[PDB]
């Protein structure tokens, strides 16, 4: 039997659902460790490997780019979990190896792969405390194009008034996601700063491992998807939005939760952000 993590119900995605809409060709681009494309949960139409030592990109030995994309479009169906958006179109670009990093190298090419592809929405849980002028002109080229543009803002806590949001997050054309658990609290390591825009559930997210199987992380890394896949069923509903009128959707009709320092605008709310 199929299971509904809580945290796909918390950002009211079900509603989206019920209405008829669940991402159906809407290209996401899960820009992470692979997806294992041979889990019945999960249908990936294609993507490409910048990894110099693992040329698959179907194959995914550190197991976070799968639960990622399980969190954006696990297959509704008799099995597993259910995803933000289970009709979404699938795209496996590793940009990081074994050990679930990469160089920046690795990942601006994993960019230019999407931009090239015409990808409609592009997952980063990834992030670094250095920034990158190559990364930054590759993210806003991104953008510019019309790609929605989810990072994770970083598992690096606070750390009184300074802000610890990594890189892409840090960028203003980057949309920062933050870590909720289901009482909708901050969650103890998720980055604070100016620059957060949104939070999402983050602790305890059950969804797809390779080799056919389950379980559950924390981390803003696990945040990310719900937005990217959030963003995929916005999309899916309004197929002309531009990625800026998605991002302003989901940030301005998101539950308050607190002091933006730590919260950003709070809770997205796929249901209010969808509204017509
Ligand atoms: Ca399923
Ligand atoms: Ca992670």
């Amino acid at each position: 039997a199929q299971s509904v993590p809580y945290g796909i119900s918390q950002i009211k995605a079900p509603a989206l659902h019920s209405q008829g809409y669940t991402g159906s060709n809407v290209k996401v681009a899960v820009i992470d460790s692979g997806i294992d494309s041979s889990h019945p949960d999960l249908n990936v139409r294609g993507g490409a490997s910048f990894v110099p030592s693992e040329t698959n990109p179907y194959q995914d030995g550190s197991s976070h780019g799968t639960h990622v994309a399980g969190t954006i479009a696990a297959l509704n169906n008799s099995i597993g979990v259910l995803g933000v958006a289970p009709s979404a179109s699938l795209y496996a670009v590793k940009v990081l190896d074994s050990t679930g990093s990469g160089q920046y190298s690795w990942i601006i090419n994993g960019i230019e792969w999407a931009i090239s592809n015409n990808m409609d929405v592009i997952n980063m849980s990834l992030g670094g405390p250095s920034g990158s002028t190559a990364l930054k002109t590759v993210v806003d080229k991104a953008v510019s194009s019309g790609i929605v543009v989810a990072a994770a803002a970083g598992n690096e806590g606070s750390s009184g008034s300074s802000s610890t949001v990594g890189y892409p997050a840090k960028y203003p054309s980057t949309i920062a996601v933050g870590a909720v658990n289901s009482s909708n609290q901050r969650a103890s390591f998720s980055s604070a700063g100016s620059e957060l825009d949104v939070m999402a559930p983050g602790v305890s997210i059950q969804s797809t491992l390779p080799g056919g199987t389950y379980g559950a992380y924390n981390g803003t890394c696990m945040a990310t998807p719900h937005v990217a896949g959030a963003a995929a069923l916005i999309l899916s509903k309004h197929p002309t939005w531009t990625n800026a009128q998605v991002r302003d959707r989901l940030e301005s009709t998101a539950t308050y939760l607190g002091n933006s320092f730590y919260y950003g605008k709070g809770l997205i709310n796929v249901q209010a952000a969808a509204q017509s």
